[PDB]
């Protein structure tokens, strides 16, 4: 069962072709990693696969259905319902508690606050933050902040989780903790597409796509 | 006096304030560094200051004149004629030789090819590439590729040069060489605004603006 498909993706910025024609497909349950050096365009690709930015050319299919870029508000809602994001930076709202930050995507779906908070507590508890539900971002360490972002990414049980160097700001201890969380999330059936410049992290995934100068130049499959 | 000034600059992306209100000034001839880590928003700020992206709120003044971000034509004219850019990646055109790569912005400005090549040859020679004018990017090392990018940045004798972690992809030897080039360029009278996360690089500049969570939180004056 294919969960995501990108066809002939190109991205041009100021006349420069960042992505030169990329096609790929992700199957349900796969943990994919995308690596590459400077100029690879790996993050630009991730933003397009995640429906954050529209490509210059090409199409994206989510669960077999072609994405409609005309209706941007509907696309934002589709993103919120089916996809989760974990960037290098936590992007937590400073005024909101850990729990309030996690329920944001749920409220966008029109979920009652009562039930949203119950699931939010569940998610935070599973990620080891059950005792810090009312803590605001300024009261959390880097590793805890990233875990709140992960809980938020899982808010609406996404079919796909996109991660852009999720452990970039973390020390070795939190890097292992976060990767283990991702492995557990994947074991739970959630597909993951993760960009990273760390081969050691890529080696823990099912498939690694290597990019160079806006093209996928190779792939290594580890079952 | 004032070569660049930004007032109340804010940048919002998908409802999140990447830049929460920034005001700063760069004196003519000054070499300023902006340092910050993840979440600082330093690169986003650089793109706005360099006219590559528009702010959500605020104004930018170049040479005392307010920039009109709604005028694409003027914006393109300003970037090409008054500014120079050096990113972590070289962004060279693979099909073009070093000299051809350097003269592109000159030809865009209407400069005669003969005169353009004369200046391009001068710039490349000054940057230690006088014997590699006909070499294409694939024939050059990463360090040499960046020097071509610096020559291109100086093509139209910009009054202000923007650099985003220009030595991030370079080893120690090349990083030192490139920084010496920037110091030499500033010694020539060209103003430079460089974003970096390296304290060592910032220490070589006249003044440093420290950023955190989309705000300028400190300033260090060394002269
Ligand atoms: O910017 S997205 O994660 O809502």
């Amino acid at each position: 069962a294919e969960i995501l498909r990108a066809e002939n993706i190109k991205k041009v910025i100021r006349g420069y072709e960042i992505l030169k024609g990329i096609s790929l497909s992700v199957k349900k349950g796969e943990f994919v990693s995308i690596i590459g050096a400077s100029g690879s365009g790996k993050s630009t690709l991730l933003y397009i696969l995640g429906l954050l930015d529209a490509p210059t050319e090409g199409k994206v299919f989510l669960e077999g259905k072609e994405v409609d870029y005309t209706n941007e508000k509907e696309l934002s809602l589709l993103r919120n319902r089916k996809l989760g994001f974990v960037f290098q930076f936590h992007y937590l709202i400073p005024e909101l508690t850990a729990l309030e930050n996690v329920i944001v995507p749920m409220l966008k779906m029109g979920k009652p606050k009562k039930e949203a908070k119950e699931r939010g507590e569940y998610l935070l508890s599973e990620l080891g933050l059950g005792d810090k539900l009312s803590r605001k971002p300024y009261e959390l360490s880097g590793g805890e902040q990233q875990r709140v972002a992960i809980a938020r990414a899982l808010a609406n049980e996404p079919i796909l989780l996109f991660a852009d160097e999720p452990t970039g700001n973390l020390d070795s201890a939190n890097t292992k903790r976060v990767m283990d969380i991702f492995l557990k999330i994947n074991e739970g059936g959630t597909s993951i597409v993760m960009v990273t410049h760390e081969r050691e992290l890529a080696e823990l995934t099912h498939r690694t796509l290597e990019m160079k100068d806006g093209k996928v130049v190779g792939e290594i499959t580890r079952v």
